[PDB]
């Protein structure tokens, strides 16, 4: 015990206890765990960990090392989504109280301490809480046309006054990048009235591009995600969501293989292949790098 302990470092933590709850509508609106680590070091800190983390955090223990290893009790929570969670709370703490416990050797495991580990995100989330939790989903930005406007080159869009024109990119002062029905363009902003603007630059909501093939043409559709950027989904989430969006179910979630091919979504572990592949993707600032191209299905 004496020598055990100094040997650790003081980013090693030795105590996380819940400290609140959060609904974020992420891929699946769901529940989150603001869990508060204190360090052997004494700095105190706040992590987000949604409850299929910590199992995937046993699964991925119990695997590595075939002492008692504490496991996660057995599922019979069944309320609302917020009941089932405010009723894990105790089973939570538990676990890792039991886990920090541990020894040394499995305390210094890297799956376990970035478990503990504060992430870019998880900062990220913290001032975004006191914002709201003491003041003083979220649609794609879109504008109206005001004005016909044909466009001067190939790459300047074309549209009519009155048009929903969906913003993608700004551009610089004069001018913004957004498509409308299958157009996709560089348009004058003097043209519009913008309907919903860009998000704000450090609101951390991410967004899920979609390319939405219908029968003539083919649109693109954002969606907010309130997820980690790095995060990976389960097809059955991917499912969920795409569909109270586009509002119908035969629809086929494909991405493009990096060398250009199409893939069909059909397995998790094709999800996880997909976002492991688009991983080092060359990064637009809140869009996941991965981007999915929904087809009607026959």
């Amino acid at each position: 015990a004496e020598s055990d302990f100094e040997q650790l470092p003081d980013d090693v933590a030795i105590s996380a206890n819940i400290a609140d709850i959060e609904e974020k509508r992420g891929f699946t609106s769901h529940f989150v765990f603001v869990i508060e680590v204190k360090t052997k070091g004494g700095s105190k800190y706040l992590i987000y960990r949604r409850y299929r983390q910590f199992h995937a955090l046993q699964s991925k223990l119990e695997e590595r090392f075939g002492c008692t290893l504490p496991t996660l009790p057995a599922k019979v929570y069944v309320g609302v989504k917020q009941e089932i969670a405010e009723m894990r709370i105790p089973a939570l703490n538990a676990y890792m109280k039991s886990l920090l416990s541990l020894p040394v050797w499995v305390l210094m495991d890297e799956d376990v301490r970035i478990f503990f580990y504060q992430s870019p995100y998880d900062s990220e989330q913290v001032p975004q809480a006191l914002r709201r939790l003491r003041p003083r989903r979220m649609a794609a930005p879109r504008a109206e046309a005001l004005f016909d406007f044909t466009g001067n080159s190939k790459l300047e869009l074309n549209f009519k006054a009155g048009d929903v024109i969906f913003l993608l990119s700004r551009i610089n002062k004069d001018w913004l990048e957004g498509t409308v029905r299958g157009a996709t363009g560089i348009f004058p902003l003097s043209f519009v009235k913008i309907l919903k603007d860009f998000p704000e630059e450090d609101d951390p909501t991410n967004w899920l591009r979609c390319y939405y093939y219908e029968d003539t043409i083919s649109t693109i559709k954002d969606i907010a995600v309130e997820e980690d950027l790095s995060s990976t989904p389960l097809l059955k989430d991917l499912l969920e969501l795409t569909r109270r969006e586009f509002q119908r179910e035969d629809i086929a979630l494909n991405y493009r293989d990096a060398e250009g091919d199409l893939v069909r979504l059909l397995s998790d572990e094709d999800v996880a292949l997909m976002v492991r592949q688009a991983r080092g993707l060359p990064s637009q600032k809140r869009l996941f790098p991965w981007k999915l191209h929904i087809t009607q299905k026959d």
